[PDB]
């Protein structure tokens, strides 16, 4: 259900075009894959784009292995592509996402 609301042939357009360092971001591929038309009603729907824990917040330990999901078999991310995944949205508390930042980030 990773590419349910969306298509698997859209997320790759960024996973291969943003392979560069600090080139891949959550608020950048949204316009490529198809998350630019979201509305906080499809995001959590897949519950596989924010965090693979859904326990409360998110950490860098849940970003390095992000592309690994969509991608065929990623390895690890840099110290920027990840730091700009949960520490880029906002700092409502300590720079962690909580089903509130990730949304406003894409929804804008």
């Amino acid at each position: 259900s990773l590419t349910d609301i969306l298509s698997p042939s859209d997320i790759a357009a960024a996973l291969r075009d943003c392979q560069a360092p600090d080139s891949f971001s959550p608020k950048k591929f949204f316009q490529i894959s198809g998350m630019s038309k979201k509305s906080s009603s499809q995001l959590k729907e897949i519950f596989r784009i924010l965090d693979n824990d859904q326990s409360g917040f998110i950490e860098e330990d849940e970003l390095k292995y992000f592309l690994q999901r969509f991608e065929s078999g990623a390895r690890v991310l840099t110290a920027s592509e990840t730091k700009t995944f949960l520490a880029a949205a906002d700092h409502d508390g300590d720079g962690k996402i909580g089903a509130e930042e990730f949304q406003e980030m894409v929804q804008s």
